[PDB]
């Protein structure tokens, strides 16, 4: 009996939102997944989608993968540089390629964001069966703005673009909606499968990624419940992620850092429609969670689900971007909006809304932890993560054991019995994993599948991060830092607000060593 495999990605889904995560949302599925498996509070992504992505179906860094930085950010100086292709690459084997050799049926529904040429799809990187988003974002249903040269560069990106197999789609269903489309689709896929080989199900939602868009009647259920705010809302996932024993009772949360007014300086009709795009994005959450449960619920009933190994986590932090901040070279966003969008009160969550919530209820969610999104702090890359698989020893607690997006390759390698091809492959000379199995851990024979020597790495958008053990060191640059590397004792300030820089300049050298090498070894440019 070689396992079955439903890895379920959230996009952009912060730590505290789910309720075994300390969460007001009501995410059923997800806790009866969560509660009975094993949650993680210390497994980090990259501070990106497309990054992560990148990483989770590969074993090694972004950076060697085909995903240096964003497809969307590709400038001369960049494009043409190894693994800075904008898409998965030649030199990695995906994980669905090697378990589809295997033997596992290999299926997918969600958003794809590892190319957008025929060549580069699920169905070209082994997935034999697939319904994608290719781009990054679209509207969740299907409407699209016009297209020409007035059309904001974020816009033009975020084309509603799916594929079925080799087909790219014409038309949407009926009644598109994304997460209810990718539910209906993989459990398509599971109703035709064939019921006596083992099935690789990757399930990426869109959601809660922005514009955030909903359901009207399930938006209807949240209605008032985020009008104190999103400090009155940090402060309430704070206390309950302290009582549920996620984060320690002594731990001090990284202050809220964001260029936006604070709640009470905003006038009546702009908290009102900010708590309405909070409602929508908690909407967001419930739906996702609830096509889960379809998902779910059929392996159940198909007494399959004990004999699937379930992975859930999110991409990367809780998104705090202001999408008009950003000089994007070419047309402004908000006026466009406005003239092609209705994001009045009423409106909101709708197909011809585009809204975004920004940071500060951003970082409600990414709390106690510094920051957000597409930064190389905690709060940009610690992100919410259960393993439920009842083989394994270590469920029914919360581990604050050191873990990455790398290591989940070759956990799943392993579990299904299929030795990494090493060096080569189709050939064609290769990268090996940087990750390592959980099985060790997870079946109870180690405390973790890391240790205090453990060197990891993170580089985007001008930021830097290297971790050795607890000891982190973080780099930002102007304007959202000091462009200079801070030193945290991440056991001691989980909130990174202690720089030790000054204090433990030896600790800071090391780790400064240590950068270089992953540099040099990932090939990062900067
Ligand atoms: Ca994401
Ligand atoms: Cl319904
Ligand atoms: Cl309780
Ligand atoms: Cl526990």
């Amino acid at each position: 009996k070689r396992p079955n495999f439903l890895v379920i990605v959230a996009d952009d889904l912060g730590f505290s939102d789910i309720g075994a995560f300390g969460g007001e949302i009501a995410t059923p599925n997800l806790d009866a997944l969560a509660i009975a498996g094993l949650r993680l509070t210390d497994f980090h992504t990259a501070s990106a989608a497309s990054p992560t992505r990148s990483m989770l179906l590969t074993g090694t860094d972004h950076h060697i993968a085909g995903l240096g930085t964003v497809a969307e950010a590709l400038t001369p100086e960049l494009e043409g540089k190894p693994g800075y292709e904008g898409h998965l690459n030649e030199r990695v084997v995906a994980l669905p390629e090697l378990l589809r050799e295997a033997g596992y049926q290999t299926l997918m529904a969600g958003k794809w964001h590892l190319g957008l040429k025929p060549e580069q799809t699920p169905h070209a990187r082994g997935f034999e069966r697939s319904f994608s988003l290719l781009p990054g974002a679209a509207n969740h249903y299907g409407f699209e703005p016009p297209y020409d040269e007035s059309t904001p560069r974020i816009l033009k990106g975020t084309p509603a673009l799916y594929v079925e197999d080799e087909r790219y789609l014409d038309t949407l269903p009926e009644g598109f909606y994304s997460s209810d489309a990718f539910g209906d689709k993989l459990l398509q896929y599971l109703k035709e499968r064939d019921q006596s080989r083992p099935f690789f199900a990757y399930l990426p939602f869109s959601a809660p990624h922005w514009p955030l868009q909903a359901p009207r009647e399930i938006v209807e259920k949240y209605r008032g419940r985020y009008d104190a705010g999103p400090e009155a809302l940090r402060q309430e996932r704070l206390a309950r992620l302290k009582e549920l024993g996620l984060v320690e009772a002594d731990v001090e949360a990284h202050p809220v850092l964001a260029l936006t007014r604070e709640w009470e300086a905003l006038e009546d009709e702009e908290r009102a429609k900010s708590a309405r795009a909070m409602e929508v994005y908690a909407a967001m959450v419930e739906r996702m969670d609830w096509n889960i449960g379809r998902v779910v619920d059929y392996l159940r009933r198909q007494g399959e689900l004990d004999n699937t190994f379930v992975l859930f986590m999110s991409d990367n932090g809780a998104e705090g971007a202001l999408l008009e901040a950003f000089p994007k070279f070419g047309p402004d966003l908000l006026d466009f909006l406005d003239r092609h969008y209705d994001n009045s009160l009423e409106n909101i969550g709708s197909a011809n809304s585009y809204v975004w919530y920004g940071p500060r209820w951003a970082q409600a969610a990414t709390a106690p932890s510094r920051l957000y999104k597409a930064f190389t702090t905690q709060g940009g890359i610690r992100v919410p993560a259960l393993v439920r698989y009842p083989r394994l020893s270590r469920q029914g607690a919360i581990s604050h054991a050191f873990a990455t997006v790398m290591d989940v390759t070759p956990t799943l390698l392993d579990l299904a019995g299929v030795r990494h091809p090493g060096k080569r492959w189709r050939g064609r000379e290769i990268a090996e994993p940087r990750g390592r199995s959980w099985l060790g851990w997870l079946s109870g024979e180690t405390e973790a599948a890391h240790d205090e020597n453990t060197v990891t790495g993170w580089g985007l958008f001008g930021m830097r991060a290297i971790r050795q053990g607890d000891w982190k060191a973080v780099y930002l640059p102007a304007p959202v830092g000091p462009a200079t590397w801070q030193l945290y004792d991440l056991a001691r300030d989980p909130g990174e607000i202690h720089d030790l820089a000054d204090s433990q300049p030896g600790k800071l050298a090391e780790l400064i060593e240590h950068w270089k090498r992953y540099v040099s070894d990932t090939g990062v440019v900067e």
